[PDB]
């Protein structure tokens, strides 16, 4: 199957498969039983923003979320991700819907990884920066019920034509270009990733989150992993 | 056939295509005939950078190159490029050697493009940058000759295992993404390209040079662009 | 005097000193009389964005403005800076109100500044970015009636605790830093500078504008600048 | 006295201080008795590069030193700056000689701070890149011996006409602008910094070293603070 890393925004809680009795925040290392959550006091119909850094000399996976005039939620992970993930992958955003459902609209995403040699010439970097997606967004591999252009956002699971959030759904979009994120020579490997998204829902339970992820570069979309497994995990182990 | 824009560092002159009679930079539309050239002091074996900016707003395509402890070269040419390349382009580098030759190594390599639109969140950006170059660079497309991986370098056209040019050789990398060039809320369009060069040759009169490009996403190595075509051109015209 | 080069939003046209009969966008070259005008459909009460782009290869200093679901205004004049301003400059915003008023509000302003020289390490640069002004801006000089931290923002004029927009009234923010904008070694120039603004009147007339400018590093606002002279220059000539 | 926050490249070993018997690379939090050391294989006459590495979230404050073709040395302590820090600072370098003595030659320094709020417009920026220094750096305050604009570098520390370093000498060179560290509304506080150096002696013991450092604004060199005190310290304490 397919090696995941994720930073979960977790609406809906599965206690069953170890989600704290509220919606968080994750680290999820290979698996949806995330090595670390955090309280996330989610806002129904507000746009909020997720940041996420890591960097090779500190082995260490971060997270900050917060709204407009709310306290912020962070959660760290100690890990080393060149023991985890190959040395070239793709970066994506995954959502999903089950029998509770949310509009997962994505308004913004940023990217930038950076490897540094000891030549003298030693910067190496990728950046991409989204405020505005297109109908034919073509540096975004979609998958599922991914789609782009609707009011410019990338509504990563299935809306109506009046807004209103599909359950049962999951989509994800990759960025296009492969991305290398350990390389022999380099003596500092860092990345950084921001995204702004819309979580609205008719309900007072809405699910299922939205996840900033890095995987094997031909990762596709598991069988059944709408709902609780966020597009991302063939199953709950 | 392919549409090409790009700037060439034309080492060989010739005079039936329109060259002027000496190593020269181009502006080149859709034709290896060049619209505009100046005079290029190229120096054989030195580590030479080239420079090319455009924007949408003064709708020119300028460039310079120079080596250390040299004056610099330039050339500018106003061109719309929303009126030559279409909305999605790729973008790359391209050299060729016919029966005179030259080693045209890549140091290294950044691009940065940016779309800023109407809305107050405005900023749409690609970036890279390659200063080392791995045996496997999964980020670009190579066509022909080009290798990656020797001495960290970008070679373009063939070399024999002692940095020795072959000639006959055309060769091109382009960065794996599309890039976005025009949107229809984009009130400002910009884009600039800068590589380190090597160009080597045991002989007095090297060829043919080495051209930044950006084409169709689909562009391929039109046949018999060896030499003088600069792997760009099907022809002369 | 001070040496200024500027771009002015005019939100009130004087006839007098060669402004056109409607709000407009604006050159100067050490003169309120700009070296070029366009129309610029100002919006009462509306957040703006103004870009400014120049570079020493095309020697063209242009400028663009929009709002939100609106077209832009550009505007562009061929000037060589290195002949008119010094080689160590400071950037800032100025703004007035005179017998008629409007607030000059800042709320982002960001700059960036690269000299590319002929070395193989070539590249020198300043960039700031302003989202947040706190009451106490250190790297920000103040003059006049400018002040920071109401709502996080820059108010270049006198405002009243009610948000109301006081008339007679003039202030600048400069960068702390100086900028090198010429350098002998240096092949290629460039900066581009952004802000966002909100221009609040209660009269069907506001005035005066806001302009971005750059200066001999001590400039200071000139005696009797409130008004039609925008903080920049002691006269009309 | 002064605040003082420093990575040291310390070239001599003074053991009754508590450096090891080696060069080491050290992170020095208000006392030149470094909080962490890693050995550091220097290289007398070599370009090296140095990066640093801290935000807020992690609260680690990390440095690599490398030369091309040999290992990077790597240092991290776990400090909150907030704690030891004002909320504005500035940034430089320092070096020293004593009775032992070196070149502390600067060939290139960059360094950016950047501050996100929980605002949608979150991002403030400082970035700064000097790859040439001119005889008159308006962006610099040189303290003591500290001289640019020889051979375009930055020279800490006094060196005669002929390349030859001068004993018992300190200097230092801070951005003229203040840097915001902290902010009330700040989710994450990021800076990295970088800067390439050439450390030559004609003799086998080398001294005293060149630092990073972070300090309140109004910060000068201590007296008597030549060789084993690096221009930060006043005294061993
Ligand atoms: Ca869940
Ligand atoms: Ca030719
Ligand atoms: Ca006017
Ligand atoms: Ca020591
Ligand atoms: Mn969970
Ligand atoms: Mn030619
Ligand atoms: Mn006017
Ligand atoms: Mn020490």
């Amino acid at each position: 199957a397919d090696t995941i890393v994720a930073v979960e925004l977790d609406t809906y809680p599965n206690t069953d498969i170890g989600d704290p009795s509220y919606p968080h925040i994750g680290i999820d290392i290979k698996s949806v039983r995330s090595k670390k959550t955090a309280k996330w006091n989610m806002q129904n119909g507000k746009v909020g923003t997720a940041h996420i850094i890591y960097n090779s000399v500190d082995k260490r996976l971060s997270a900050v979320v917060s709204y407009p005039n709310a306290d912020s939620a962070t959660v760290s992970y100690d890990v080393d991700l060149d023991n985890v993930l190959p040395e070239w992958v793709r970066v994506g955003l995954s959502a999903s819907t089950g029998l509770y459902k949310e509009t997962n609209t994505i308004l913004s995403w940023s990217f930038t990884s950076k490897l540094k040699s000891n030549s003298t010439h030693e910067t190496n970097a990728l950046h991409f920066m989204f405020n505005q997606f297109s109908k034919d967004q073509k540096d975004l591999i979609l998958q599922g019920d991914a789609t782009t252009g609707t009011d410019g956002n990338l509504e990563l699971t299935r809306v109506s034509s009046n807004g209103s959030p599909q359950g049962s759904s999951v989509g994800r979009a990759l960025f296009y270009a492969p991305v290398h994120i350990w390389e022999s020579s380099a003596v500092v490997a860092s990345f950084e990733a921001t995204f702004t998204f819309l979580i609205k829902s008719p309900d007072s339970h809405p699910a299922d989150g939205i996840a900033f992820f890095i995987s094997n570069i031909d990762s596709s979309i598991p069988s059944g992993s709408t709902g609780r497994l966020l597009g991302l995990f063939p199953d709950a182990n």
